[PDB]
């Protein structure tokens, strides 16, 4: 059995995020523990859906899940490169887009975006994925799956973005369950995230995204599977 690269909770804040690589989360038992906010600085500690920037149009969206639940079975298809996420309302009490988050609110903008005709995928960000990867000395541990985008080659707009149903206790309500590519970038770089608020100090890591902005053509990571 033979593992990607791990880092160390201390060795964080100047790492490079790698596709499958493990970053191990804190020890201290609190919030601060979250690897995810210590690798990328502006990115909140908490939370399956997480932003930085401020203003409508963000400069970078973490998706997190846990992969636990079988309610909202989140998951990567790493032979078509393809990420399946459930929206942030999962329980009875608020409208779709009526979320603390504003996950659900954010999701909608962003695929309405790309399939739109004017300024088609203008203000969508870069969107990092991250799933829960419990190591033995956390249980907070993370694994960075990707890049990614909003859609996928195929797919149309009435399937890439769905707005289901789920009962909870008798209770009807509506989630949305959204589909995006994992793009060809095997690295971003700690000097493209130390930059993530100004493109001219970038490097080329996320070209492919660049790409598809320009496009809307996705060099898609497809990674067939050994037997």
């Amino acid at each position: 059995h033979h593992h990607g690269k791990i880092y160390s909770f201390d060795t964080l804040a100047n790492a490079d995020l790698i596709i499958d690589a493990v970053y191990e989360g804190g020890s201290s038992g609190n919030a601060s523990d979250d690897p995810i906010s210590k690798i990328i600085k502006g990115i909140g500690n908490m939370g399956g859906f997480r932003s930085a920037g401020q203003g409508i149009f963000k400069k970078l969206i973490v998706l997190y899940t846990n992969m636990e639940d079988g309610d909202w079975p989140d998951s990567i298809d790493t032979s078509k490169g393809q990420f399946i996420y459930y929206g942030d309302n999962k329980h009875p009490g608020h409208d779709i887009h009526d979320t603390p988050r504003q996950g659900n609110a954010t999701l909608k903008m962003l695929f309405d975006s790309t399939h739109n005709e004017k300024d088609a995928r203008r203000i969508v960000p870069p969107i990092f994925i991250f799933v829960k990867y419990p190591t033995a000395s956390s249980s907070r541990s993370v694994q960075f799956k990707g890049v990614a985008v909003p859609g996928y080659p195929g797919l149309s707009a009435t399937d890439d973005l769905i707005a289901v149903w789920k009962t909870t206790n008798g209770q009807r309500f509506q989630n949305y369950r959204a589909i995006f590519t994992i793009l060809n970038i095997p690295m971003v770089s700690r000097k493209w995230i130390n930059s993530l608020f100004d493109p001219f100090g970038q490097d080329n890591s996320l070209n492919p995204f660049y790409q598809w902005k320009i496009s809307g053509k996705a060099d898609v990571l497809i990674a067939p599977s050994t037997k």
